[PDB]
């Protein structure tokens, strides 16, 4: 459907039409036009394929704004856009939308401040300019600021695990609206991207109009961009960028497929649908204007002659193919999951206590948690010196003595020195229950050099695990450049398995590696390099990563039982 797109051209010239200081009947118009594209849900295309006379028929569609349609049908285009773009450049009609602007402010901004971007505005609100630009006074001084970081977020992504739990607090106050009947965070983080741009929320209700309107007005949100009968999209006093759907409850599981995507994927699944005579769209599956299906995702997708797709898997990269010749993958399950590879304690850089980090992995339900404090050139401190770290050792084991499941494995995280020796000696690592070994230093060594240092790394026979391999910080770090074919092989024949490190900013291994990983017959290994036991969570994301990444159970360490998980550790691995 191109409603939205044609929305948008005419909301555009609504603008820059004021901006121009054009008939206010005229910009008024524009803007209705816009409502009416917002709010259509039948393709514009189909109505203009009756004619001028039938798309008159709309509210606020007169002759005028009928053949701007034809036109932009026709064309791809709308010549008045293409005139008024320009006398208006980018960043000039950027100001006036960052929300809490607009086009006659704007233009006092543009003639009398010389602005057609956006650096300018910033530099204006932090000096106080704007307090003395005619019509710029107090509470809009706020306004036009924050307007300004929401117009600046809209292009970024954000980590998964740095908004999932955010989101969710709002699906809570989304299912209390009275009104809703079922609802769901969909988007690609149900999809468990490990970044994400704005969060889709998907609304059953009977009352979808009323459903928007308690939305719109929950305490959590701050602005609203867009709203109409059953959509809407706003700003949460939080930052988080939201958009809603609202479908009839007939037709909340084809909503879900349709808010989830990919785009990729649906329309792989359009296509199958028409191939045997049906329609998908997000109301339903269709036989003729029959709806055979659409209450329930698994329908739907049954509609299709297909199993149930995992939203992980909806990236258009052999789900459908799979699906289609009844062979879906196994799939790694978070309950699968029996501990956690890698948590810090006080005896590093971490905030807990064994008795702590304990007394969390037994509420979780783990079978045990590897307790992986750094070796000393981690953290650029003094220890914990090799004869401390035994030390360590054996205070952990009369931990686990007098304490009982979940057992506390003994590890390390050691680091790699550049030459690829490792930061204890081996008298450490083989009284050792868990060996990781990982990068921290010399991330920007040529790639040749670094494959180097990780291949000598992983000749030394006590090591069990390859950890947050690529060593990448999201937002601060790129990946290490390494040759990981030749890394991961190595690790392969060594019996060395690769990590999923699922800390929200680490996400690494990431979902394309991992694949790569484990297509490649790897052993992986699931943490969450956890600090506090706050961080105890993100195993969510390491487990939704490993489905990403078409993980199953089989090859995975965290779904041995303790004792199997021992044997694996102290057994002859690799070729
Ligand atoms: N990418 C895309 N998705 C669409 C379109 N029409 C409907 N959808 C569905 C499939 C998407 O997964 C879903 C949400 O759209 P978004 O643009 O928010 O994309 P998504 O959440 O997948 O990724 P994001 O992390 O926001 O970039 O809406 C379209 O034209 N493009
Ligand atoms: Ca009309
Ligand atoms: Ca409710
Ligand atoms: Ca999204
Ligand atoms: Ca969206
Ligand atoms: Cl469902
Ligand atoms: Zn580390």
């Amino acid at each position: 459907m191109r409603n939205q797109e044609l929305a948008r051209i005419f909301e555009e010239i609504g603008l820059m039409s004021e901006f121009l200081g054009d008939n206010p009947f005229r910009v008024r118009a524009y803007h209705q036009a816009a409502r009416t594209l917002y709010d259509l849900d039948t393709p514009i295309e189909e109505i203009a394929e009756k004619g001028k006379e039938a798309l008159m028929e709309l509210p606020g569609v007169g002759p005028d704004l009928a053949e701007k349609i034809l036109e932009f049908l026709r064309t791809g285009k709308v010549r008045k856009h293409e005139e008024l773009s320009r006398k208006v450049p980018r960043g000039v009609l950027e100001v006036m939308e960052v929300p809490g602007v607009g086009p006659k402010t704007a233009r006092l901004l543009y003639e009398g401040l010389g602005i057609d971007s956006l650096e300018k505005l910033k530099a204006a609100l932090d000096r106080g300019d704007l307090t003395r630009l005619k019509g710029f006074g107090p509470k809009r001084a706020e306004r036009i600021r924050e307007g300004l970081a929401l117009a600046q977020a809209a292009g970024k992504r954000r980590p998964l695990g740095a908004v999932l739990s955010l989101a969710r607090s709002l699906l809570e106050a989304i299912r209390a609206l009275p009104g809703v009947e079922r609802a769901e965070l969909c988007g690609s983080a149900r999809r468990y991207k490990d970044t994400v741009g704005d969060l889709d929320f998907l609304v059953a209700s009977r009352e979808g109009e009323r459903a928007v309107e308690g939305f719109v007005r929950l305490p959590q949100v701050k602005e609203v961009y867009a709203k109409g009968k059953e959509r809407a999209t706003v700003f949460l006093k939080n930052g988080l960028q939201v958009d809603l759907r609202v479908v009839p409850p007939e037709s909340y599981g084809a909503g879900l497929q349709y808010l989830t995507g990919s785009d990729a994927h649906s329309i792989r699944l359009r296509a199958l649908a028409q191939e045997k005579g049906l329609k998908l769209s997000e109301y339903g599956v269709f036989r003729g204007e029959k709806r055979i299906a659409g209450e329930t995702e698994e329908e739907v997708y049954a509609a299709l002659g297909l199993p149930w797709i995992p939203p992980p898997l909806r990236e258009d990269q052999g789900e459908v193919e799979a699906a289609l010749e009844g062979r879906l993958p196994k799939l790694l399950e978070l309950p699968q999951v029996k501990g956690d590879l890698q948590v810090h304690s006080t005896y590093s850089d971490g905030q807990n206590t064994l008795e702590e980090l304990w007394e969390a992995a037994k509420t979780m339900g783990y079978r045990y948690l590897a307790v992986t404090d750094h070796s000393p050139a981690v953290r650029v401190a003094g220890g914990p010196s090799p004869e401390e770290a035994l030390k360590r050792v054996g205070e952990i084991r009369r931990f686990n003595e007098t304490h009982g499941p979940p057992y506390l494995l003994a590890g390390a995280e050691v680091d790699i020195h550049p030459d690829g020796t490792l930061d204890y000696p081996d008298w450490v690592l083989r009284e050792l229950d868990l060996v990781l070994v990982s990068v921290h230093s010399r991330f920007n060594l040529p790639k040749a050099d670094q494959t180097k240092r990780l291949l000598k790394a992983l000749e030394n026979p006590f090591v069990h695990v390859l950890a947050h391999p690529t060593a990448r910080l999201l937002g601060r770090r790129a990946p290490i450049e390494a040759d990981w074919e030749a890394v991961f092989q190595k690790a392969k024949e060594k019996g060395v398995a690769v990590e999923i490190d699922g800390y929200y900013d680490r996400m690494d291994l990431p979902d394309d590696l991992a694949r790569m990983a484990y297509g490649m017959g790897l052993w992986i290994s699931l943490s969450t390099d956890a600090h506090q036991t706050d961080h105890l969570r993100f195993m969510e994301l390491a487990v939704g990563t490993a489905q990403r990444a078409w993980i199953g159970p089989e090859r995975v360490l965290n779904t041995l039982d303790y004792e199997d998980l021992l044997s694996w550790l102290k057994a002859r691995r690799g070729v």
